């Protein structure tokens, strides 16, 4: 870990981070649409936080939880979502289950903490939201689910920007066996790939891509929906669509390509409620330990001396460097701010808010 600077001063009047207010928001997202908030340049209290959220468990990975208290970070990145009861074990670090394959991958290389907490069920409304623009482009609007149902994707699929799920009306019109539904595709997209053959006594046997469906496809290579595991920081690329439920039978070019709601596959849901509270997950990413101005107020930090006349590494109101400090009478401190810069933008002076002493800073 990068050590704390020998001369360190915090910015004195920063606002509270209010992490608990965000975690306790009653509009709780599902893992499908996990929410992120970045906290910076503010003071937080881990001890208070764990009491104000009804914490069940808190632990850290690649970091010592006990070292958070009294520390400063460049930023704290918080991700959160309600936990479907059946998926809880998916959140073990490194797990290949549904939550981390297809909704939210917990980064195991960063310094992070995982907080398990809960909210009273009667006040909670789950926000299930499909993040996939291509799903939405072709018909997906909302879920229609009980209160406290929490959606999760099982399988995600990506497509390129020329994707369209509907067979071409001109192609479908001559099919006699297994005619696909059809519609016009947007300009700049390619119609669903389809072929007509004879076979046995079927003169016009039509088959298109992604059969039986993109999850169980006989031939993934010819299906334009491509399996995709979520990476760190990503959301599900999209539910696979049953292309046989996109368009309409005998649809012409006057109907726009749209997939029925039940065409979107590979997802499920479970309640988050146990003991009449909704169980929630949050992940903390700790960026730049022992730097920055996102600082714990859990401790009465006893401010140390401003060591003078010696080369010193410093972290002053968020700005870092090394130099020699020499105390000066106030007359020689040529500015009104707590830091003093030269023509080239380098720090040449410092006022200590703790003592009101003023210092020149020289290079080592
Ligand atoms: O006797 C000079 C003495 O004063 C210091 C501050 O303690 O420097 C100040 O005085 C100089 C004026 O002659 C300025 O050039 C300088 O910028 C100002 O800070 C010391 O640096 C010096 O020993
Ligand atoms: C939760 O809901 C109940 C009933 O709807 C209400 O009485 C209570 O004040 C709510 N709690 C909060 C914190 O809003
Ligand atoms: C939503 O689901 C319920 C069943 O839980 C059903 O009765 C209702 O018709 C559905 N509404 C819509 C708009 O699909
Ligand atoms: C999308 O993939 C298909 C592969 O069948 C290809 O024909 C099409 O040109 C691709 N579009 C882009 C923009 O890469
Ligand atoms: C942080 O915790 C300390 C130690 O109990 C307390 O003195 C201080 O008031 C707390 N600050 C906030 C903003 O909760
Ligand atoms: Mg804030
Ligand atoms: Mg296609
Ligand atoms: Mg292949
Ligand atoms: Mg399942
Ligand atoms: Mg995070
Ligand atoms: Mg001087």
């Amino acid at each position: 870990v990068k050590p704390v600077a020998t001369v360190h001063r915090r910015i004195p009047d920063l606002p509270d981070c209010d992490i608990d207010k965000w975690l306790n928001n009653f509009n709780v997202p599902s893992p499908l649409n996990w929410e992120r908030k970045i906290f910076s340049n503010c003071n937080f209290n881990l001890s208070t936080l764990l009491r104000l959220v009804h914490t069940d468990s808190f632990s850290c990975n690649n970091f010592d939880e006990s070292k958070i208290y009294g520390s400063c970070f460049k930023s704290i990145v918080l991700d959160k979502f309600a936990i479907p009861n059946s998926r809880r074990s998916d959140l073990q670090l490194g797990s290949s289950g549904f939550l981390q394959s297809s909704n939210y991958k917990i980064d195991t290389t960063s310094s992070s903490c995982q907080l398990y907490y809960s909210l009273p069920a009667i006040n909670v409304t789950i926000n299930n939201y499909n993040p996939s623009s291509w799903n939405r482009r072709y018909g997906f609007n909302n879920f229609n689910l009980s209160s406290h149902s929490v959606v999760y994707s099982r399988y995600c699929f990506s497509v390129n920007n020329t994707f369209c799920p509907c067979a071409k009306p001109s192609f479908a019109s001559s099919c006699k066996s297994h005619k696909p539904p059809s519609a016009s595709c947007p300009i700049g997209t390619n119609y669903r790939s389809c072929e007509s053959t004879t076979v046995l006594d079927h003169t016009d046997w039509c088959r298109c891509s992604c059969l039986p469906d993109p999850i169980t496809a006989y031939d993934p290579r010819s299906c334009s929906q491509k399996k995709s595991l979520v990476g760190v920081g990503e959301h599900c690329a999209g539910f696979g669509v049953d292309e046989e439920k996109c368009g309409v039978l005998d649809g012409s070019y006057n109907v726009s390509c749209l997939c029925s709601t039940d065409a979107f596959l590979g997802w499920s849901y479970d309640t988050c409620v146990s003991n009449n509270r909704c169980n929630i997950f949050s992940n903390f990413i700790l960026n730049g330990i022992n730097s920055g101005t996102t600082c714990s107020n859990d401790l009465l930090q006893p401010n140390t001396e401003v060591f003078t006349d010696v080369c010193v590494d410093y972290d002053l109101y968020g700005i870092t460097g090394q130099g020699i400090f020499k105390e000066v009478s106030a007359v020689y401190y040529n500015s009104w701010q707590n830091l003093l810069y030269d023509s080239n933008g380098n720090i040449i002076g410092f006022k200590d808010f703790v003592t009101n002493k003023t210092y020149n800073i020289f290079p080592c």
